[PDB]
């Protein structure tokens, strides 16, 4: 719907650093507005298909910049997004990569440039590492050139090193991929002892183990993270892949919760008491390099939320199925971090239609985010395609062009307003009413047929989100099957708001309406009283109450 794609060269931006714009087209008699949250702080003709910004340099700022042409009114061309970051672990929007063969040099550039413009931060390189008991093929002196993965297929070194190059060129870091505590069949039992393991009795009979069918070469066989000959071991292996390949960082994986299982001398392996210890020792062993660490299903997630961890993250199952599931992991990660992180989501969308060749069902996807996104929370579901399952190499669903386009909006829009979703605030009721009958309102959490209203408070804003459930055929949000609605556009609906103080400014976005560039509303405050419009509610709508 948009006449322009507009985007920016690299996919955030340190304090400094210039901005480089692409636009794909040109039209007379615009202006290129750049605002932060809302305010506008410099236009400028629209003058050409390439130009720069130098952004103010405070740190940790989202700004939106939207191209204008100005009728014989204004209509929006396009948009873009722009975080200025020192560092991603405020605003993680985390990305992967899947597939580490001969891919050629352009091939990867696509794959990062599209990255690039969902502003992805950081890459969760899955399945890049030759063994879990042993990241790195070959030695550090002698790098094994080619090596085979847990399914025996093919990984260039070249194509890894290459792609931590092409992510860290768009201002991401990388991230490899290994389990915290994983053995394959073909390790080195000289290094990796008996009593290392973890076991499903008390007896040290047999050893736990996720079970794998071909084409996996292997169960993977587990072991005691708080070991400290584990974890030095591990130390060791991780030391070694940092001075081959230049990730920025460990991100830990884990199997989640094992049930009742037993050390090597029978007592409580206890695993989720178990990450701690190693996450500490992981951290000392590499002080310059960053952990991130999957709390399965939340499994470990109290226990860790209070270590060198840069950020939260979590891989979303059942029994936690509902859109107020995916809030609650949230609200319990801000809990658990004492506020002090945000949290990642890792929660694959259409899993069961993901069982075939198909399309991502759009509506589905987009009401997710808009819930995930709304709540200062993001979303892992990016890399060469959209995750539909947990080995994120499946890529047996597609996105729609429709999805796509639609999805960078919504990357633009948490983008751009990081400061007013994840930076901080109060969640509030707030007491808002319809003023004509055509938003059904009601609170969070949500009830299918209504328009659910969240409140934040942040700093001297007062934030309204509207997240539409008028069309809802589910409050899954997995929409396991595709079957999720495509919501009715409402349009022009009178909202009354208490609110006490004076009223200076509200204003609206919404990824579904002029790229999320912000439009002021007219309003009227009769007392305690405000009403004003909004322009259109689809999936989401923010207002914000200055």
């Amino acid at each position: 719907t948009a006449k322009i794609t507009l985007k920016t060269d690299k996919a955030s931006y340190k304090p400094g650093e210039t901005v480089n714009f692409t636009a794909d087209k040109v039209f007379n008699s615009s202006l290129i507005r750049y605002t932060h949250l809302g305010k506008v702080i410099k236009e400028e003709t629209f003058s050409g298909t390439s130009w720069s910004w130098l952004p103010p340099s405070d740190d940790f700022q989202g700004y939106m910049v939207a191209i204008y042409q100005t009728n014989t009114t204004q209509t929006i061309l396009g948009t873009v997004g722009i975080d200025v970051s020192s560092d991603w672990a405020k605003f993680p929007r985390y990305g992967f990569l899947s597939e580490f063969g001969n891919i050629s040099e352009s091939d990867r550039a696509a794959v990062i440039d599209n990255l690039k413009d969902y502003h992805i931060n950081g890459i969760q390189f899955y399945d890049w590492q030759y063994r879990q008991h042993q990241p790195l093929a070959g030695t550090v002196s002698n790098p094994m050139p080619v090596w085979n993965d847990i399914i025996n297929r093919e990984v260039y070194g070249s194509t890894v090193s290459g792609y931590i190059a092409q992510a860290h060129s768009k201002n991401m870091k990388a991230m490899f991929y290994n389990l915290a505590y994983g053995v394959l069949n073909d390790y080195d039992p000289n290094l990796i002892k008996q009593q290392q393991f973890v076991y499903k009795d008390a007896n040290h009979n047999d050893k736990d183990k996720h079970e794998l069918g071909w084409p996996f070469i292997s169960n993977i066989y587990i072991t005691d993270p708080a070991n400290t000959a584990w974890q030095n071991y591990l130390a060791q292996k991780n030391d070694d892949v940092y001075k081959v390949y230049d990730f920025d960082g460990f991100h830990i994986d884990q199997l989640g919760d094992r049930g009742n299982v037993f050390r090597y001398d029978g007592t409580n392996a206890d695993l989720k008491n178990a990450f701690p210890s190693f996450i500490s020792a992981m951290k000392s062993a590499n002080t310059n390099k960053k952990l991130v660490m999957n709390a399965v299903n939340q499994y470990g997630q109290k226990e860790i939320a209070g270590k060198e961890l840069d950020f939260l993250y979590t891989e979303v199952w059942s029994p936690n199925e509902g859109f107020k599931d995916l809030t609650q992991v949230l609200t319990d990660n801000a809990a658990y971090s004492n506020n002090s992180k945000n949290t990642v989501l890792a929660a694959y969308m259409n899993y069961n239609k993901a069982n075939n060749q198909g399309m991502f069902n759009t509506p589905g996807v987009l009401l997710t985010d808009a819930v995930i996104f709304a709540f200062g929370g993001s979303h892992l579901e990016l890399g060469e395609h959209m995750l539909g399952k947990e080995y994120f190499p499946n890529k047996n669903l597609s996105m729609s062009a429709e999805l796509k386009s639609s999805l960078l909006e919504y990357y633009d829009f948490m983008t751009a307003y990081q400061n007013l979703l994840r930076d901080g605030g109060t969640y509030t009721n707030p007491t808002i009413a319809t003023g004509d009958g055509k938003l059904n309102l009601g609170s969070w959490p949500p009830t299918m047929g209504k328009v659910a209203a969240v409140g934040k408070q942040v700093g001297s804003r007062e934030i309204i989100h509207l997240l539409n459930f008028t069309n809802a055929n589910s409050l899954n949000w997995r929409d396991t099957d595709g079957t999720q609605n495509v919501p009715d556009l409402i349009k022009q609906a009178m909202l009354n708001l208490n609110h006490s103080g004076k009223v200076t400014k509200i204003w609206y976005a919404s990824p579904d309406y002029n790229g999320g560039a912000a439009v002021e509303l007219s309003f009227s405050q009769n007392g305690e009283k405000v009403n004003f419009k909004v322009p259109v509610l689809q999936y989401w709508a923010m207002i914000v109450v200055e």
